[PDB]
This record gives structure tokens, sequence and C-alpha cells, in this order.
């Protein structure tokens, strides 16, 4: 019913859409609080360094464990579920979203560059629950867009937070009944509601075969 | 060179975005009525609402050409994958139609498909409240591939070599390129079996 989400990122402005997506009613009811933190608050040096070269060589850079360690020490508690987006993560699915929707405290650690030194998650996992997850089979530049997806998918399952109320869903239609030469399937206007449900089931079967045969 | 037009009833949500131009359009600009209505109840019943085809048709008429790739996020879409991102990275013009409510009248995509290429896609197996976050994901994955810009990655490390009593794997400090390459390959394949066995052709957990 109530959840705190802390997001840590070197691009705090990226997370502005979700703070805007929150209805005042939910905030006022104390049902939800989303806070965004600039990782550079926890840097050690005048240059506010968050990255360094990879051990073993290779392209790109790795985010520093000492900076992240300090950030997570301050923000996390023993009750925290630490969420770490990564293209190498376990798949984030609707099952995940449902599970996380009843958590009291999510912390989302958004990486950039080539990711975060693995000891950050490994150390954190010795005192809290840690979940390395991926939102899909494509590569992003960092975790912020993944955080937006995760926050939306989770919070829409928490009663009253975002203001909203297997096989693939089939097509939907509304007025007008005819538009640019295309008519709404007459069965939908038939008043035969058992037949409509059967029609929708077959549309779902066809669409699932065409687009996601793996689900069958 | 690529142009991306995004159409949405929440242009503010697209704020997180010279070889590429991204323009964001408020769908309600193409309404005529005072209440600027973009949604109506579904034919055949069901919870929620459906976006009207009329408003969308007018918006897309103005923004699209026959050369346009029309992208429509939907939980019922074909999977958007890295292959898709590579394919779209060489397009001149993407238009991303972001829905809300329970989605968009199917005739919008069907009508558009008579004039241009249309792709209904899903970014993953979870449900969002609308297409805007999916648009941000798609734009990021595509733009990083535009000219002039398998297996799971194993763990990465940087300085210091010992932290909180946790050591960087000694092989990575050894300077032995062959041993490091081998270790990284093993770590990758080990992570893949554990987290995404489907990528190697095994059953999902
Ligand atoms: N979830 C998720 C993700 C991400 C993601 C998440 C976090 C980071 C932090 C840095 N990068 C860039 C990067 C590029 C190459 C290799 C490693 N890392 C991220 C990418 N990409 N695709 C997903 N489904
Ligand atoms: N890509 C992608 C998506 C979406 C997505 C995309 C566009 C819309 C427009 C409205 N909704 C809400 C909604 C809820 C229930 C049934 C239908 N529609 C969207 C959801 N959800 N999950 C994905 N991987």
């Amino acid at each position: 019913g109530s959840m705190k989400i802390d997001v840590v990122t070197i691009f705090p402005e990226y997370l502005q859409p979700v703070r805007q997506s929150l209805p005042g009613k939910a905030i006022d009811a104390g049902l939800v609080d989303v806070a965004v933190h600039d990782l550079r608050r926890w840097t050690h040096d005048v240059h506010k360094s968050v990255d360094d070269s990879p051990y073993g060589g290779g392209p790109g850079m790795v985010m520093k464990p000492t900076v992240w360690g300090d950030a997570l020490d301050e923000i996390c508690t023993s009750e925290t579920l630490l969420v770490v987006p990564t293209p190498a993560g376990y798949p984030f699915t609707q099952e995940t979203a449902w599970q996380w929707s009843t958590e009291d405290h999510l912390v989302i650690a958004c990486g950039r560059y080539e990711g975060i030194d693995q000891r950050v998650a490994d150390d954190a996992a010795t005192r809290m629950r840690v979940r390395e997850v991926s939102i899909g089979d494509y590569v992003l530049n960092g975790g912020e867009a993944a955080a937006l997806v995760i926050i939306e998918a989770v919070l829409r399952l928490v009663p009253g937070v975002l203001g909203n109320a297997s096989l693939l869903e089939g097509p939907s239609y509304t007025r007008p009944p005819s538009w640019r030469g295309m008519d709404v399937p007459p069965v939908l206007l038939s008043g035969d509601h058992a037949k409509i449900a059967a029609w929708r089931a077959e549309q779902s079967r066809q669409r699932t075969i065409e687009r996601r045969p793996d689900l069958l």
C-alpha cells in the first residue's frame, strides 16, 4: 500500500517524468514517495569522479565501488530491496513487478558507462536483498530508462498510486463504427456476449501465434 | 541522419531526450472539441477506454509520409530487440505513436499500414500505463547505433584492487590477455546459464 523509492543516478533530471506522474492524492496519503539522488553527492575528489578504467582491460569504463558504496550505505537499510538494472540481469517481468509492488523500500542503482564494479552488489547482498535485472533484450546507455520502466510497472500495481484501475490481448475498437473504409467487427455490436468473448479469445490466439509463438 | 517524431498526450514525459532530431507532439493539438477528447468506451465491452482513431488519423496524416516507419508501442506487440534496434538505426524517419488508456483503436495501425510501414512492438513482458516510457527505451537503444554515434556480460571491476576485504579476481590483475579473455568468456557463459538459460537454448525457470 505504501512504498518509498530512492533512485541514484548521475542524471537525476532523467527521473523527472515519474515524479510528475505521481498524483497528489497518493503523495498526500503517504502511499508513495519517489526521491532522486545525484550519485556525485558521494564522490571523494574535486573532479567528482564516478568512473575508472576496467581491470583486465577492454573498452569503456567501470563505475567506482567506493562512491557507490558510500551512497548505498547512506540510502539503504536492512529492509531495502536494491534493484540494479543491467543488460546482464535476470529478466524483469510482470511477476517481478507484482512481487516488488508490496515492498516498503526500493532503491534503484542506475549505472552508466559499462556498469558498476561487481563488488558493490556483492557487498550489498551480504546485508540486504539485491536484484540485478534487465528490462529486455536490447542495450541501453545506462539504467535510467530501465528505472522509469520498473517504477511505472511496479507503482501501477500499488492501489491508488498512479491513478489507474498467457496470451496477448487482441485488437480494441471504439467509435465511429466505420472509419476510413474500415468497420468495427460486427460481432462486437451484436449483444451476444458469449460469442464476443469467444471471438476475442480467437483474436488473442491468432495474435499470439503471429507475434509471440514462444508463449505457446 | 534521422528524424524522430513522438506523439503523446503527455509531452512532458518525453523530456529526458545534429545527426538526429527528436520532436514531441501533443496529440490533443489535433482535436476540435472543447473538452479535447481523445478516448471513448470500447465496442464489445471491457474495462477502461480506447483512443479514438479520428484524432490519431489526423495527427499521423500531418506527421507521416510513405517513407515513415510508424512505431506503435503496445504490450501485445512483436518483441523489440537489439536486432530491431539495429534495423531501425538506419531509418530516415521514425514516428512513435504513444498510447494511453487501454490502447489505440486497431484501425489506426491498420489504416497507416496501407500507406507506410508500421511496427507494433513491445519492449518487454510487463505492463505499463502508456507508450511514453517505451518510446524512451526505443529511442535510446536506436540512437546509440546510428552511424556517427547472444550472451550476458560478465562482471567488471575497477580500482582499488581490494575493497571492504573483497578482491578483484586475481586473473584480471595478471596482465595475461589469454587467461583474462578465457576467464571473461567463462563468466559470461556461467551468468547466461544462471540468469537467461533460454539464450543458450535451455528451458526457462
Ligand atoms: N535493465 C537494463 C538494460 C540496460 C542497461 C542497464 C544499466 C546500465 C548501466 C550501463 N549500461 C550501458 C552498458 C552497455 C554495454 C554493457 C554494459 N552496460 C547499462 C545498460 N541495457 N539494456 C537493458 N535491458
Ligand atoms: N511497448 C510497450 C508496453 C506497454 C504499453 C505500451 C503502450 C500503451 C498504451 C496504453 N498502455 C496501457 C495498457 C494497459 C493494459 C492493456 C493495454 N494497454 C500501454 C502499455 N506495456 N508494456 C509494454 N512492454
